[PDB]
This record gives structure tokens, sequence and C-alpha cells, in this order.
């Protein structure tokens, strides 16, 4: 179970946007630290809507697995607070934000080195949830926070992390698992319970495309129904023009979830690159 967090230790400030059914804010936690040195910590703040309160089970049993499991590509997650009649999950604050945001911001700036590093880290923690039999379900640009950018003054690269589930797919609304196509396998439109291992390796696949596109959505101007169709005549997404990772997406990208390749297959396709 995660750490219970009181509401009073807890200031709520900016809101930074929305996710499904949530409303997200920065935030300060007062805490005891190591050698009881009292920190005032910098936190993302998810707040489940009130009005879709019978969604929390879902929006934090994700979370909770997850967090479980810790790993140094995997969001941190502090606790949450059930602040009176909120359900709110405390993450950490991640100072570069939401790598979509990131991509459009600077795809001027970002090569196909950046692109290959932070698709390999993405694909390490992919690869150890996969052994740690743990489906995310929502693996998305917006979804990928980058924690330090790189710096070819020192050589470092970008690190990033995965961030938080949200909640299921199983549980969504139709019309909510239509718009996130093509996130959502094809499979999970047809029986949102198809959800498997098999489903992260489709999402990776579109968020590899997303990496490669600038930050562009894939299919943003195919309305719902049009989404719908696409998958029905099995359509695949265009290359991008920085095509270099184009045969990875659409191998992953396979309408056949058996065969989808695994992502120890995935990480030695990325190696054998440049
Ligand atoms: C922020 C947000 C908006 C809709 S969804 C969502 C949460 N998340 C997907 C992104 C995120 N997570 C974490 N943990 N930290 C940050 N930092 C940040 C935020 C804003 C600006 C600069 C930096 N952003």
């Amino acid at each position: 179970v995660f750490h219970k967090i009181r509401n009073e230790d807890l200031i709520f400030n900016e809101s930074l946007g929305q996710g499904t059914f949530t409303k997200i804010f920065k935030g300060v936690r007062r805490e005891v630290g190591d050698y009881g040195q009292l920190h005032e910590t910098e936190v993302l703040l998810k707040v489940l809507d009130k009005a879709h309160r019978n969604y929390s089970e879902s929006f934090f049993e994700a979370a909770s697995m997850m967090s479980k499991l810790s790993h140094k590509h995997l969001v941190l997650n502090y606790g949450v607070c059930v602040c009176g009649d909120e359900n709110i999950l405390v993450q950490e604050f991640v100072k570069f934000g939401s790598l979509d945001t990131y991509l459009k911001k600077n795809k001027n700036c970002i090569n196909i080195l950046w692109k290959l590093e932070v698709a390999k880290q993405l694909a390490a923690a992919m690869h150890f949830l996969e052994e740690n039999t743990l489906i995310h379900g929502n693996v998305c640009a917006k979804n990928i926070l980058l924690i330090r950018e790189e710096d070819r003054k020192t050589g470092n690269p970008p690190f990033i992390k995965l961030s938080d589930p949200g909640i299921s797919i199983t549980v969504l609304p139709k019309d909510i698992l239509q718009e996130r196509i093509p996130w959502v396998p094809p499979e999970c439109i047809e029986n949102p319970k198809n959800l498997n291992l098999a489903t992260d390796k489709w999402s990776f696949g579109t968020t590899l495309w997303e990496i490669c596109s600038g930050g562009d959505k894939p299919l943003s101007a195919l309305d719902s129904q049009r989404k719908l169709q696409f998958y029905e005549d099995r359509h695949q997404l265009p290359a991008p023009k920085a095509a270099e990772l184009a045969n990875l997406i659409n191998n992953c990208m396979d309408y056949e979830p058996d065969h989808r390749p695994s992502f120890r297959a995935i990480i030695r396709d990325l190696n054998s690159l440049f």
C-alpha cells in the first residue's frame, strides 16, 4: 500500500493541466527526511475528479503495483493523500516534464542519437516491467518524463522515467479508448479485457513514432470513427520524416499481438543502429 500523506502537509499551487478524469497541480510537501532533516519538497499532485470517484480504485491500484518495483527509469511516487473527499497521488516533480511537450519545444535541437538514447531507456524500463509480468497499459510520450537534459558539454545523455499507468483501459469508457487510438492496440479496441503484455509493445511503437515526430500526435487529424476504421482496414502509421526507427515502429505495431517482439529483442535492435 502507498504511504499516507496528510492533507495538512501538502500545499497546492498552480494547475498544470489535466489527464483522463484527473486534474494535475504543482505543490509542496513538508516532510521529515533522512537524519531528521526537515524538507519542503516540490511535488506533482494528481487529483482524481470527484465526479469520477468511482475510478479511484483503478487509478491507484496500477500506480501502487508499479511503485512496488523500484527502478531507475520508473517514476517515484511518494504516496497518496486521502485528502477528505479527494483522492490524490503525490509524485516526484520532474524538472523538464513530459517528453511530448519537450519534443515540440526543442524539435530543432534533438537529433537521432538523443532519440536513440531515450528509446533505449524506455525499452529498458519496459523490459524490466516485462520480466516482472507487469502491464503498464498507457505507454505514450506524455508519460515519459525528462529528468535531465542532454549535456554534450559533459557528454551526459538525457535521462527519462516512465510515469504511472493511470486508470486502466479495462475500465475506461469506450469513447476514451477510441480517442487513444493508435496507442491503445487493436485487440483492446476489439475487447478491453484483451489487455496483455503484448499491449505495451504496440504502445511502445506508437511512442517511438512520437519521439521521432517532434511531438506530433499520430492520427490526430482523424476523428474517433475514422480511427476505428483505420484499425479495421489494418493501416500502419506513416514513417516519420526521420525514418531511422520506422522499421522498429512497424515491427512493434504488429496487428498480431503474439508476433510483437520481446523487449530484449527490441533492445538488441536498438543497439544495432548507428
Ligand atoms: C504536468 C501534467 C499535465 C498533464 S498530465 C501531467 C503529469 N505528467 C504527465 C507530467 C509531469 N509529471 C511529473 N511527475 N512532473 C512533471 N513536471 C513538470 C510539469 C509541468 C511543467 C514542467 C515540469 N510533469
